[PDB]
């Protein structure tokens, strides 16, 4: 009862032509295992979207280190990265590992990301190692939170593919790589994300539940979102939407991400 894949491709190609850039998508119906991709194996910059996987890496570490989420981290006199809305307010108090993970995912706090990378996960190399450990052989993180957003065409640093992002989200949300407590916590963090209102969330009816993480590099019209979507009385759908434009000076488009998401989700004829 689903739409022919070529219909969906044809719609995405027209949207690409309107956008003036590249759109890559992959979606997984976790109940039927039906999938759909377009440019699904092309690399796109992750931008800040890696932070959802960073939070997962922290939870995986906590599953083996009792009490890790409650550990308090202080960062007096640290120079805080731009776009650190939570960490810049908690210097006097410090923040727990859980609070840092929630902030990095839900507010895209760069300071929280670099604090977790430095102090728990082992830098970009350790982030990449975590993804390898769940069978993602595509993801790579090469640089720290600010520098990874250059989004230069042809530069494979700090990239993944829509398929790999969606497949890794599926593993983390519903597979065995995290325990029940950790899955539930990860999903609750994604559900509370605050930066995705104009992207995948804008593509679904208001009574569906979404958990997501966005990325906005700020150059090369490059922006993205990936999500778990719970339709009414239907198995969850995992979706990744990544975009870029050839011109350094172009702006990204939230609306194109929302429209691509709508096209892909409608193709499952839920
Ligand atoms: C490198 C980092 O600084 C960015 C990562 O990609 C941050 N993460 C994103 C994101 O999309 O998640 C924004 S965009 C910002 C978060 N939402 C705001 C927004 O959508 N507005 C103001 C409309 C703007 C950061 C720069």
């Amino acid at each position: 009862a689903s739409q022919p894949p070529q219909v969906t491709v044809d719609k995405l190609k027209r949207l690409e032509n309107d956008f003036g850039g590249r759109i890559g998508v992959y979606a997984i119906d976790t109940g039927s295992n039906k999938t759909f991709g377009y440019r699904a194996n092309e690399r796109f910059p992750l931008c800040s979207s890696f932070k959802g996987f960073l939070a997962a890496a922290v939870l995986s570490k906590s599953q083996q280190q009792e009490g890790l989420l409650n550990q308090r981290i202080r960062y007096d006199n640290r120079v805080m990265e731009p776009h650190s809305p939570v960490t810049e307010k908690q210097i006097t108090t410090g923040m727990t590992v859980a609070e840092l993970s929630a902030a990095t995912l839900q507010y895209s706090d760069n300071g929280a990301a670099n604090l977790l990378l430095e102090k728990l996960i082992g830098g970009p190399e350790g982030m990449t190692s975590f993804m390898r450990s769940i069978g993602d052989n595509v993801f790579r993180l090469d640089r720290w939170a600010l520098e990874l957003n250059s989004a230069i065409p042809g530069d494979d640093r700090d990239t993944s593919t829509p398929k790999a992002v969606a497949e890794s989200m599926q593993k983390l949300a519903f597979g065995n790589v995290l325990g029940l407590t950790e899955r539930h916590q990860l999903m609750d963090w994604f559900k509370g994300n605050t930066t995705g209102g104009a992207r995948i969330r804008a593509s679904v009816p208001a009574n569906w539940v979404v958990g997501d993480k966005t990325g906005t590099c700020g150059v090369y019209g490059t922006a993205n979102d990936y999500a778990v979507i719970w339709p009414v009385a239907h198995a969850p759908i995992v979706l990744a939407v990544y975009t870029s434009k050839p011109d350094r000076n172009s702006k990204h488009s939230d609306a194109v991400i929302a429209d691509a998401s709508r096209i892909v989700l409608e193709s499952f004829n839920i």
